[PDB]
């Protein structure tokens, strides 16, 4: 029995999820066809010209892909699984160049020199620097009055987050985030004008010129342990440096954003998380936030080699699009999937992925953003109450939300 969606759906078109989440449409899916092939009309697949991919939509079938990546390559296509229908092979090629589109064994050591840097306790300390921020954020934006939550209260704190990881001058984070901030959403009317690529080659100049003036001086921050040889002689390349600098911007921005937006979305329609969250203030809500937005969507992956998963053929050169949305929502593995419960413990969500090779390695720095920001509404605006609907981004693998229009002082 074929799935209950209408003729030709794709679960990556951005016209879908410029207006909605398509939770039926993933509910159906995981009951009637949990690996179900989802074609693609020809020109119409996102940059990709195969055909289709499987929609894997189980986590247990997510997870199994992201720890096989022997089997399941990052960089044959990019984990992206849409872009423009008319985007040029090369410009998809070049994304080879950030660690997350890299297989094993260069990924292998990039990572390595990538976490000799950023450990706990690199995050740890810009603790008390992003709790000064959250704060500051969420009464500026009280102070307001009333205005657009997703601009006033979720943008800054995760810009910031990167800004201090990487020590950027305060003199320059004003350009550190108008290129991270024009490197996502170009499928949206209201981005229509970004340029991603030029705005990736800034933040390559700018980085490797950070990374040729911070060899000279090192500073409380981790460049210095990224651009300096190990006992092997590893380290960033000024090059590589500015690859890891566009893939921060491009991974640990938006989707913290979207996260704390989409966590408070929650909040408002959950009034007693909500008391309880003011009260208890549990640090487990952070994991059921990023659970609830899951702010990735989806990535894919291209089987390298037959593969045969829960009892379907997956051929080689075969794209898979692991859509974590579906998965953070499977009734096999969560208790009552669609009640938020900040309590939720162990929360074993993929929002930060399957495990495996490329783990998100911002999980924790995100959810200490989430913690900080919350706390600072909490503490700043504990009545705040929305005004309007959000509006959505026209992405068809990022979940975003653009504007909200909230009243800080409910009233
Ligand atoms: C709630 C916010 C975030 C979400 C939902 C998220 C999600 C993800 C996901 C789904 C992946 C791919 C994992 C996989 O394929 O197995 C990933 C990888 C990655 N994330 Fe995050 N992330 C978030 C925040 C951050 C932050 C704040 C940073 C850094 C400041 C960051 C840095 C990275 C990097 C560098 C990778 C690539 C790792 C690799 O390929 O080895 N992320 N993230
Ligand atoms: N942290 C998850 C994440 C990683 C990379 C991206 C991204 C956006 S454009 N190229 N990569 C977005 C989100
Ligand atoms: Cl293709
Ligand atoms: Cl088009
Ligand atoms: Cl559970």
């Amino acid at each position: 029995p074929s799935p209950n969606l209408p003729p030709g759906f794709d679960f990556t078109d951005p016209a879908i999820y410029a207006e909605r989440l398509p939770v039926a449409e993933f509910a159906e899916l995981r009951s009637a066809a949990p690996i179900w092939w989802n074609g693609q009309d020809p020109g119409k697949g996102g940059g990709f010209h195969d055909g289709g991919f499987w929609a894997i939509t189980k986590l247990n079938d997510v997870k199994e892909i992201s720890r096989h990546s022997d089997v399941f390559s990052s960089y044959e296509n990019g984990v992206i699984p849409r872009f423009k229908n008319d985007i040029a092979r090369e410009d998809i090629e070049v994304q080879r160049f950030v660690m997350l589109n890299m297989d094993a064994p260069h990924h292998t050591r990039l990572r390595k020199i990538i976490s000799r840097g950023f450990t706990p306790r690199a995050v740890g300390r810009l603790h008390d620097e992003l709790q000064e921020r959250a704060q500051k954020i969420a009464a500026e934006a009280a102070a307001a009055g009333s205005g657009d939550f997703v601009e006033q209260v979720s943008c800054e704190l995760p810009l910031q987050a990167i800004a201090g990881l990487l020590g950027v001058p305060q003199e320059d984070r004003g350009k550190l985030f108008h290129w991270s901030n024009e490197m996502t959403g170009n499928e949206d009317p209201e981005y229509a004008h970004i340029d991603p690529k030029a705005s990736s080659a800034e933040l390559i100049g700018y980085a490797m010129k950070m990374a040729e003036e911070k060899a000279k001086n090192p500073a409380d921050d981790i460049v210095t342990q990224l651009i300096q040889a190990d006992i092997d002689g590893e380290k960033l390349s000024d090059d590589e440096f500015g690859f890891f600098v566009v893939m921060l911007a491009v991974a640990g921005n938006e989707t913290t954003r979207n996260s704390i937006t989409q966590g408070m979305m929650a909040f408002a329609e959950h009034p007693d998380q909500w008391e309880l969250y003011k009260k208890v203030r549990p640090e487990t809500a952070a994991d059921e936030i990023v659970r609830w937005a899951t702010p990735v969507t989806a990535f894919q992956r291209t089987a390298l080699r037959d593969y045969e998963l829960s009892g379907v053929q997956i051929k080689k050169g075969q794209r898979v699009v692991m859509f974590y949305r579906s998965a953070n929502f499977d009734e096999e593995v969560f208790q009552d999937p669609f009640t938020f419960n900040i309590l939720r413990n162990p929360n074993p969500h993929v929002g930060f992925g399957g495990t495996g090779a490329h783990y998100c390695i911002g999980a924790n720095l995100a959810r200490m953003t989430i913690n900080l920001i919350f706390n600072a509404v909490a503490d700043h605006m504990p009545d705040l109450k929305p005004i309007s609907a959000p509006e959505r981004l026209r992405s068809g693998w990022l979940n975003g939300i653009k504007h909200w229009q909230v009243d800080y002082t409910g009233r």
